[PDB]
């Protein structure tokens, strides 16, 4: 019994990280084979952050431009390459803990672990989810970009996000393994503003489901509704649209405990029109979006 | 910027997890050395397990009634011994990941991380306090046993917590790694209750200075009050007592912002006695006591 915001064991990721130094600027970098991923806003100066011209800061530098610190063992840098926002350093040493892995694009609405580290250290670990608009509400200091987020799934390290920045609202933006950005940003030091979120409506009802699952069911009802009904008052709540996919996604979760997908919407209906009256549902006084069905059914027992 | 539950990373004791097997009866061990330890009721069967004499069930066991598997890799055991609730195999392999380690015993309000683990490998990790009444809020399924809790301080880990049980509502209990229980309970499957709990006042405090420091300042007011005045309030809403001793623990999160700890528990009172009006604090609709005020320093920015 219990539900916690649950990340996955970090040990896998903490044996790849190392810290990179161009110049006064450091932060963390991802040691997998023998080739060291990190933001490429490293090589940049004070001055070049407001606006950068990477392929010009890049051709400047040399091998011997670059510190890699794997612990306080130093890492030869033999070679370095530019892959969209992220920075490729071969050294001359294969990482002997590089996990099975493989640089997965997640989707908004998923989670996964975020290893915060400084100075290539890993400080902690916390669970996180891209958010509809392509940002995360993370935790993170100056210093802690290059740190990485993650799943595993059979000792297979799937690595999807690497921090970049944070933007004036406090959220957090960054790339994925191949150096693309999540949502409409650039690695630049600018004002930039992220689109309108969004409540992920599917993963308020697979939470619902791990309440039900651990024995909270007060907010439970008799009535059931239609997929287009539910999808007016979503609407309303600014609750994203809910498909048939997302019902069958919830499937098990509902076979598991006998309450339809339907079902279920009637009672997040009424929890978003009257709220909760001073109760909370697994310890909380609003409604959470950040857990995914997946997330329910890992961390839940199987018999309702 | 931002504020999550945060673990400790976990790679130092998932290399320490070992499955141990008495019987039909499997659960997690600590391998630190050449010693394994784990919760003595890996020794009951079914029957025993209601009103267990440990003594005499250990006394017909030998050294080759224990399974103790590192992976797949089988551990040899050469000896075993009883420490109060803790079962201590001796293996003839000293594990060889074996961190710089300390056995403590934590205190009531004081946070530690959880690495729940099943048949000897680790699944997640999460943030837990350790309740007034000794009880903790975590995330357990069957088999969990023996998963452990720990701080880390500078690569030495301090194990303060091995998991042994769940009570009727759903909270769980367990002992220090000298196997002596944190609270009023024991090994047997009995209804065990726990003594009432209470509000963590000191953790509310530090997570309102975490607020603050994170741009949070709605709830301020320009009122201060005395530590016995507030103390009456405590009491109302079942709080525990502010001491001079917690003022100086939050002295640094108080110089860190300028708010004096008197100023912000006349912020607490007015939370208390009219809530939030539909507002958030760090994305809890709820005022948040698992979070010492170490956990706030050791998180946030140390500039305000
Ligand atoms: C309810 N509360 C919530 C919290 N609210 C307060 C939030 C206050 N937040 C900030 O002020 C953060 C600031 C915003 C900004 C952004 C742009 C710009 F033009 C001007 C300002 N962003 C930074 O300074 C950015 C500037 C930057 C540098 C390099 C690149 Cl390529 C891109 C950018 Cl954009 N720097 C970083 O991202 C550091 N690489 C890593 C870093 C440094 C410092 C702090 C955190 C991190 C991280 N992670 C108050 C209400
Ligand atoms: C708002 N919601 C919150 C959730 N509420 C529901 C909560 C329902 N919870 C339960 O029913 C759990 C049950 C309680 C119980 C306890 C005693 C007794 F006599 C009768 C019952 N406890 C168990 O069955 C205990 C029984 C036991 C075995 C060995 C020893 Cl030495 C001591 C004990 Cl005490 N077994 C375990 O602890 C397993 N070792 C590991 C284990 C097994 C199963 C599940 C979890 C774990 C863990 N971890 C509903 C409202």
């Amino acid at each position: 019994s219990g539900f916690r915001k649950m990340a996955f064991p970090s040990g896998k990721v903490e044996g790849c990280m190392v810290q990179v130094t161009c110049g006064t600027t450091t932060l963390n970098g991802l040691w997998l084979d023998d080739v060291v991923y990190c933001p490429r806003h490293v090589i940049c100066t004070s001055e070049d952050m407001l606006n950068p011209n990477y392929e010009d800061l890049l051709i400047r530098k040399s091998n011997h431009n670059f510190l890699v610190q794997a612990g306080n063992v130093q890492l030869r840098v033999i070679g370095h390459s530019m892959q969209n926002c992220v920075l490729k350093l071969k050294v001359d040493t294969a990482n002997p803990k590089t996990p099975k892995y493989k640089f997965v694009r997640i989707q908004p609405g998923q989670t996964f672990s975020v290893l915060a580290c400084y100075n290539g250290s890993p400080s902690g670990v916390y669970q996180c989810a891209m958010r509809p608009n392509f940002t995360i509400k993370g935790s993170f200091l100056n210093g802690s970009c290059g740190s990485v987020g993650f799943n595993i799934d059979y000792d297979c390290v799937s690595f999807c996000y690497m921090h970049h920045m944070e933007l004036p609202t406090g959220v957090h933006a960054g790339t994925d393994l191949e150096g693309n950005f999540y949502g409409p940003f650039v690695d630049r030091q600018t004002a930039q503003a992220a689109g309108t979120d969004t409540t992920i409506t599917v993963n308020v009802l697979a939470w619902l489901y791990a309440a039900v699952i651990n024995g909270d069911r007060w907010f439970l009802n008799r009535f059931t509704t239609t997929l287009n009904d539910f999808n007016l008052v979503a609407m309303k709540y600014n609750y994203e649209p809910l498909t048939q996919d997302h019902v069958d996604i919830l499937g098990p979760l509902s076979a598991q405990t006998g309450i339809a997908v339907l079902d279920m919407c009637a009672s997040l209906k009424e929890l978003l029109q009257n709220g909760m009256n001073g109760r909370t549902i697994l310890g909380s006084a609003l409604l959470e979006d950040e857990f995914t069905p997946f997330d329910v059914v890992r961390q839940c027992s199987g018999v309702t």
